[PDB]
């Protein structure tokens, strides 16, 4: 056993595991079957083991076999045994986390002992097949029971299965099992994740009858017009054939029975040998089925039964069947019949408490809240997932792709191994004991042969299995330039809308071209696109709009869904979420596994109501005051819908409505709005629209809102004349100072600066820092990329603007004058930034103070063409107040950035001055909003055309700072205001993704502010 | 009512600074109660005889975006040659300026015209920092078109041999025009980012005499 290293030989992946199958119970009453109650013949051992940890296998005692170890701990399984701290999590990205030799490991590698004292009954042992059930272990097992060795098993993400009926005696049995860290499984378990190990989802005990179903695959197919419906189900059994033997299957619509079939053994001939005698196949009619899809989850159940003739049950299987058919047609993809729109995120399994195990709440609640925001599927990345996800995406509506648990990322080059025809035995059991789990699960519409594992023959042999298996749902692989002859979908990873990136050998063609190359006829999904990591999803908007307007581009996957952080806790015991290297772990890719929709806690970033925006189901169009819905449904009415509408002049009601939606699928409702009455102000009218849900659903609670939309109505421009003031401001100069007085206000301008360095009401300081010009932002993750202090990433828009000197350009005074006039002082500056000689930036302001005390300042700014185009073009300042609360009128309430506002709304808005914050793990602007034409922060009020951001961070201590938890707050408040600021990006983060429409390369830029006090 | 809108004025102030004076002025364009436009202006005039021209334009959301934001006159001076720095030295427009190159070009004034058998708006040069004309010169970023020709009689106008010279100069200074499209000839064909479409408009120039 330490003699033969089978965890350094990929020719050997199992001994002794039995076939795999779909999810069994051996359910002895048919009724609790039916109703999916529990089984008294399915034991979990979900509880505490005893577990002791080694360096490498040679140093396991013998004794361990035989008997418990003192040393050892008593601890929860399932777990990984990082999350316990027996060793670290590393973090890695593509470079595996071991030395690139196989099949060979490193020698130091981590042993988990886990074993279990337990009782079986002697009912288990009299008759029949007592089997345990490994769902998940990572990377590589050894298995013992009564000191006896029972098999081995790798593949760290489907179930392993061994027989321990000849191993049991009726009372107390030991388990023990030797866990493996690393093995040669690890070369093709190289995902962009934490690297854990263990004992990670349930073990259990199934008792099945020696004559016994083995096997069943259930297949719906359709007439033309999905009225008609038979449903076909292959059974096997084993154990000894007898002519009395009987399978029924029968299927329910909740208590009512809608169809049943029963037949002896004994399949039709297949050969000149004969048929499968062992096998029976029924086929049921069914009339009118209710259809399954992400819309409305229609589910029948299916019990197989196994029995005598006589009627005597053996033992019963169940599973949920969906009536559904999934094809690709003359191009598209389509489910009963219609194209799909994919509009997906990939998830991978990740609690920051528990590491990589899974709960049905976290589960669930992950449902919820993708549902709630518009997604309607979901990608496996990069594994087959724990068995109930696929029964709650059944449930509750989800499309999956189910994805082999084979990535090879770190190879040279990246099919290596995917080419290699030695790697295919253990590649092929990776594919076809997916398969034989997952394959009467609904939710799964397609089959993923992994990810990122170049493109080798093994693959080619893998889908052609898959085809001849399962002809009822499409294989897809992205591998090799996302075409190849191993996917029947064109699934490139971040392939952006309208730019090629011609990388040699494996291009991404703008999403739009490469639907029309030569000969290209396939769909395009993407299985990953808008990397949603940090302050990020700048430009989704612009895949939607050519998902909408090309059919053949029908969606695609955010890459991802949750933010793989792992919770630490300070020498207080407070938690804080940690990355790569933040245990130790190296080499490691620090925040890259941080690139979630949501936080790892499952609270949202600003980016996730972006997603919902642009995910919409309804779609919407204004001509006069006729407001035309269109539905983006296919399958269901608009029966638990109205829209709300609502005109409002800056943010001042004027009037609401309500109008039931009555939309067919695809189809069209036209809503007239009743005539709305004059403003006598000045401003813009605005209409938002909403769609609200009456009923609570399944996955939302009542008044859910699920689409909506903003226009801009008539605009009246203020042509009065602000009331004329009878002061009129006084001007005091000094060698050092320009200084205005008006009542009991005081404005500051510091002559060798030449900035407003501090303002007074009353008596009291307003600025803690003079208001100066600024050019830069505390960068963004899609700012920085891949680039690191060791090497150096010169194109990446962080290098750039270091390299011309963003960061260090001081300001050089150029001009400070100050003129009277009749009812106002003039401050008239010019200032230029310069680094090793050369000019960046030049900032021409005036500053006028009247006599109603407001401050108009009128900035101009060139900036060289030369230069880096810049993050922003605005002014700072800390303020010296901390007020409660944050008042605007502009895109809001969220973070909203120029490429990410879409979701954003025109109004007044009211927030605690935390919430203009956002805590991304890795901290850099942000909190940002656009679009704003007022800003109220305790007695001051800025107006104009700005976009802005307030908080106690100062954009210095967020560059500086790499972790959230690390921050503190600063005194006063920085307030940010900019004219102008650049995208955020996102169609990936390791290059630059800012698209040139939303670059600041104007050359001269203009804004204009109004400060005052109300 | 873009044609027919008349001024409004809502200030014209003065102001002695140190070294300059300064007018500032807002307008406001109407038709029928509604208003459609905003310009306001400031003039610095310094003792190197410039005057340094600010523009800033509000345009109302739900008018049709405008053809174009600029200043027009008609000036005194006939002069023989047109000067500039700037896209040339063909005709070109927002829409279609790719052939055009960014240098110093020296027409005659008829040049600057182009005899489109049907007349209207023609001749525009954009990108333009410096224009020099007779004893005239204006600096900036701005497109331009200069003839003997207004906008009005272009307009008026069916055939380009029925035209007859204005006395002096027509100067349309635009700090913003609109494209001209031609996808085709029959339904609006100007793309969305070459329509005025900001609300908001900036331009400035410098008026003097070399
Ligand atoms: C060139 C590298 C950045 S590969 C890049 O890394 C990402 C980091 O989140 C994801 O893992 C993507 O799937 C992968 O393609
Ligand atoms: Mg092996
Ligand atoms: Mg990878
Ligand atoms: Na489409
Ligand atoms: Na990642
Ligand atoms: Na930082
Ligand atoms: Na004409």
């Amino acid at each position: 056993v330490l003699q033969r290293r089978d965890w350094e030989n990929p020719g050997v992946t199992q001994l002794n595991r039995l076939a795999a199958h779909p999810p069994f119970a051996s359910w002895r009453n048919s009724e609790e079957a039916r109703t999916d109650r529990p089984s008294q013949q399915l034991r979990s051992l979900n509880g505490e083991w005893r577990f002791a940890w080694f360096p490498a296998p040679e140093a396991v005692p013998e004794s361990w076999l035989e008997c418990d170890l003192p040393e050892a701990d008593t601890v929860v399984v399932p777990s990984n045994w990082q999350m316990h701290g027996y060793d670290a999590p590393i973090y890695t990205n593509v470079t595996y986390p071991i030395t690139v030799n196989p099949p060979f490991v490193p020698t130091e590698n981590p042993t988990g002992c886990y074993s279990l004292t337990f009782n079986v009954d002697e009912s288990w042992l009299q008759e029949g097949q007592t089997r345990i059930i490994f769902d998940g272990v990572n990377s590589a097992f050894h298995l013992w029971c009564n000191g006896r060795w029972v098999g081995y098993g790798q593949d760290s993400r489907l179930p392993s299965e061994f027989d321990l009926s000849a191993f049991l005696r009726a009372g107390e049995n030991r388990l023990a099992v030797m866990v493996l860290r690393w093995s040669d499984g690890s070369y093709l378990e190289d995902q962009d994740m934490w690297r854990m190990s263990g004992i990670f989802r349930d073990v259990s005990l199934l008792h099945k009858p020696t004559t016994q179903i083995s096997d069943f695959h259930v297949a719906t197919r359709f007439n033309d017009d999905f009225s008609r419906a038979v449903l076909e189900a292959e059974v096997q059994m084993c154990g000894e054939l007898r002519d009395y033997l009987r399978v029924t299957v029968s299927l329910w619509q909740g208590e009512t029975q809608v169809a049943s079939g029963t037949a002896p053994f004994g399949g039709e001939i297949i050969d000149e040998r004969g048929g499968y005698a062992d096998r029976v196949t029924l086929r049921l009619n069914v009339e009118n089925p209710k259809l399954w899809s992400a819309e409305i989850p229609n589910l029948y159940r299916a019990v197989v039964e196994l029995h005598t003739a006589d009627g005597t049950l053996i033992e019963a299987e169940a599973c949920d069947v969906g009536f559904r058919e999934v094809r690709i047609e003359n191009g598209l993809l389509l489910l009963n019949g219609k194209p799909l729109l994919i509009r997906g995120v990939n998830r991978h399994e990740h609690h920051p408490l528990h590491g990589q195990v899974m709960d049905e709440q976290t589960m669930v609640q992950d449902i919820l809240l993708m549902k709630q925001n518009n997604f309607n599927a979901v990608r496996c990345s990069h594994y087959p997932n724990h068995p109930l996800w696929y029964t709650l995406c059944d449930r509750y509506g989800l499309y999956v792709v189910d994805e082999a648990n084979i990535e090879t990322h770190g190879m040279v080059p990246m099919n290596r191994l995917t080419d290699d025809p030695r790697w295919l035995p253990a590649m092929s059991e990776r594919v076809t004991r997916m398969v034989q789990r997952d394959r009467n699960h609904p939710s799964v519409i397609i089959w993923s042969l992994g990810n990122e594992s170049g493109h080798g023959a093994n693959h080619d042999a893998l889908y052609r299995w898959i085809k001849s298996v399962d002809p009822s749902r499409p294989v897809q692989y992205e591998g090799g330039g996302a075409d190849t002859t191993a996917t029947d979908i064109i699934c490139p990873m971040y392939a952006r809308v309208d730019e090629d990136q011609p990388f040699p050998a494996v291009p991404k063609w703008s999403i739009k071209k490469w639907l029309s190359l030569p000969g290209e006829t396939r769909p395009l999904i993407l299985c990953e696109y808008a990397h949603a990591m940090g302050n990020s999803l700048g430009g989704f908007a612009k895949y939607w709009q050519a998902f909408r307007q090309y059919p053949r581009l029908q969606g695609g996957f955010v890459w991802d869904w949750v933010d793989q952080s792992l919770i630490k806790y300070d020498e207080n015991g407070n938690p804080w979420s940690a990355y790569g290297g933040d245990f130790g772990d190296t080499p490691n890719d620090r925040q890259f596994c941080m690139n979630g929709l949501v936080f790892a806690d499952r609270t949202p970033h600003p980016a996730l109501t972006e997603a919902k925006h642009q995910q919409q189901f309804f779609q919407f169009r204004l001509s006069g005051q006729t407001i035309e819905v269109t539905s983006e449904y296919l399958f269901r009415h608009s029966d638990n819908e109205l829209l709300h509408w609502m005109v409002a002049l800056d943010g001042k009601p004027l009037a609401s409505g309500e109008v039931p939606l009555d939309v067919a699928p695809q189809g069209k409702q036209l809503i007239e709005l009743p005539e709305l009455p004059q403003p006598e102000s000045a401003g813009q009218l605005w209409l938002t629209v909403r769609v609200v849900q009456p009923n609570a659903t399944a996955w939302s609670e009542a008044g859910h809102i699920s689409a909506w939309q903003q226009w801009r109505l008539a605009e009246n421009l203020s042509v009065t004349l602000p009331a004329a003031s009878h002061a009129i401001p006084h001007l005091t100069t000094s060698e050092m100072d320009f200084c205005i007085e008006l009542g009991n206000k005081r404005w500051q301008f510091n002559r060798q600066s030449g900035f407003l360095s501090q303002m007074w009401i009353g008596d009291k300081k307003q600025l803690l820092t003079p208001l100066r010009d600024q050019f830069t932002r505390a960068p963004l993750d899609n700012d920085i990329g891949v680039t690191e202090a060791t090497r150096i990433d010169p194109n990446a828009w962080v290098e750039r603007w270091k390299a011309a000197g963003h960061y260090q350009a001081e300001a050089a005074l150029l001009q400070c004058t100050a003129d009277t006039l009749a009812d106002a002082v003039l401050i008239t500056t010019a200032h230029a930034w310069q680094h090793q000689g050369k000019t960046l930036f030049i900032s021409r302001k005036t500053y006028r103070i009247d006599g109603s005390g407001q401050m108009a300042i009128t900035v101009d700014v060139e900036v060289a063409s030369d230069t880096p185009h810049p993050a922003r073009i605005g002014l700072n300042c800390q303020l010296a107040q901390v007020a409660e609360r944050v008042n605007w009128l502009g895109l809001g309430p969220q973070e909203n950035y120029p490429d990410r506002l879409t979701a954003a709304c025109f109004d007044r808005w009211d927030l605690p001055l935390s919430d203009m914050y956002t805590p991304y793990v890795f901290p850099s602007e942000n909190g940002l909003r656009c679009g704003t034409r007022e800003l109220n922060y305790g007695p001051h009020q800025w107006r104009g055309d700005f976009q802005f951001n307030i908080s106690r961070y100062s954009q210095q201590q967020l560059m500086e700072t790499s972790h959230r938890h690390l921050l503190h707050a600063e005194e006063g408040t920085w307030l940010n205001i900019d004219g102008f600021h650049m995208g955020i990006g996102g169609d990936d983060s390791w290059s630059p993704s800012v698209s040139a429409e939303f670059q600041l390369s104007a050359g001269r830029y203009h804004y204009q502010l109004v400060w005052c006090q109300k």
